[PDB]
């Protein structure tokens, strides 16, 4: 209950022209977020392109991360998967890596209840000694887990924390009231991620952090210390950047920010990513002055 | 296109207690199928339970199920992933295996763009000779592939079809004036479906036809002829099942239907799916006596 607090990056996959893991940018950004006061690295998370990389593919830029890393800066995977035999298979391959924890999101497409979600999340669990954050998105999954199974599921040894990314503030207290004080509430959603904070959350894992690393430790810094009005100056800096690092489909928008900055070479992504339109480069450019890193 | 018009059941994929595909079964629900006039089967679409089959096992229940049919009824592929090489590869598999189309739904989690659709599907369509029914359903995907893009994938060769599965009888006919009068529309959400048809669509893939396959085809015979309002007394027989077989998450509920009327031995599924609730027992069995199967 340390290292899964503060600004935790939500690190892009940095990719060539092919589409493969660009490891000298990876090097790039890494050393970026051992610079920048980065709490630590969710590796192959949504803004990872998890979704278009395979298993093996994923394992592989874990292990690359954490072996750039080289211990500097703590390393959380993604290992979520929609079907629970594959998401044990899946954590399973990270057991004595190095990371320090794993991020597992609600199974999506196939909606399953909450005692469906429980059974899942509690199997993975079992199948590892690493600490466990849930992730909620429903926005992206079918599939709302509630804080009521959210609190049954915290009595799970090594289930540690959630990366809350409804946009929903009432969370933050109606997991909190349900679960343990070391219990980890994490903001999914940049926008309200300070409001989160606020509220009683100790952090967030970020995608504006992966251009706006800096800002975003100093914030989430001046948050758990109570000092709001100071750390809501930075957020007003960086707030067109929370909203338009997602006006065409995340991690679109953050890839050519990286880009625009030098951190990355390219901003290649997967299909069905597609490249960022002329309209959308402008919006996040101006985004990135009003930050005042461009 | 006669072929993909009609009663298309999205046929659940059975299992023994320890969740592995179970053959004798399958040969039932097949044979079960031939008799009752059902047009084609979708096989490991949603109902099948897709999201928890490897590529590999998927493959092996398409090629039972041909075989199975042993060209007695149609079989179409459930070919969708939110990778677009992925799904492509998936396609790959089933060229020259005697499948008659393929069932691919848009990209689910990594929410596209209407031109990230495109061109997934679109890159899909170019890598077989098989024909491509599209298929929308944002409540499971987080991504609603709209009617003007429909419209422009609806040119390409092989792509001939889509499964609708909003329940928003407004894109029937947003769709239809986009589209060749030989591109099939067919109803994705059972309760609806019989209007989808009177608003002009050519039929339904179905899960409700897994339990009450001879209403299904009779119904949507009578529809297709015109004869609305006596589809519409089958209909009324069949919408307590049209609504109660997703009391709990699909095919949780379809697969106890099955194994109630003894169509299958066991109805085991996969996690993160869990078995069926005292509740959700009573109220599918109901339905059924409502439909005089029981």
């Amino acid at each position: 209950h340390h290292m899964f607090t503060g600004s935790i990056v939500a690190i892009v996959t940095p990719m060539d022209e092919k589409g493969n893991v660009c490891r000298a940018s990876l090097k790039k950004l890494i050393d970026y977020h051992v610079a920048s006061g980065t709490s630590a690295i969710v590796s192959v998370g949504t803004t990872g392109e998890s979704a278009t990389l395979n298993h093996d593919e994923h394992a592989d830029v874990v292990m690359m991360t954490l072996d750039l890393a080289d211990g500097r800066i703590p390393v959380i995977a993604g290992t979520g998967a929609n079907a629970t035999a594959e998401a044990i298979s899946l954590t399973q391959r990270f057991n004595d890596s190095g990371i320090v924890g794993c991020l597992t999101v609600t199974p999506y497409y196939n909606r399953p209840s909450q005692e469906g979600l429980y059974q899942h999340f509690k199997a993975i669990a079992e199948h590892t000694d690493l600490p466990q954050i849930l992730y909620n998105v429903p926005s992206r999954t079918g599939c709302d887990l509630l804080p009521e199974t959210v609190g049954r599921l915290a009595k799970v040894k090594n289930i540690i924390g959630i990366x809350e990314a409804t946009g929903n503030l009432t969370r933050v207290n109606q997991i909190k009231e349900l679960v343990s004080d070391d219990f980890v509430l994490l903001s999914g959603d940049d926008a309200s991620a300070l409001d989160f904070m606020q509220l009683g959350g100790h952090g967030v894992i970020s995608v504006t952090a992966n251009v706006a690393a800096r800002d975003m430790a100093q914030m989430c810094k001046l948050a758990a210390e109570g000092h709001f009005a100071e750390a809501r100056v930075i957020n007003q800096r960086l707030m067109p950047l929370h909203n338009k690092l997602f006006v065409e489909p995340n991690p679109i928008p953050v890839k050519w920010a990286c880009k625009e900055l030098g951190l990355v070479a390219t901003d290649t992504l997967r299909l069905p990513m597609t490249p960022i339109t002329d309209s959308g480069r402008e919006t996040v450019r101006a985004a990135l002055k009003h930050a005042g890193l461009l």
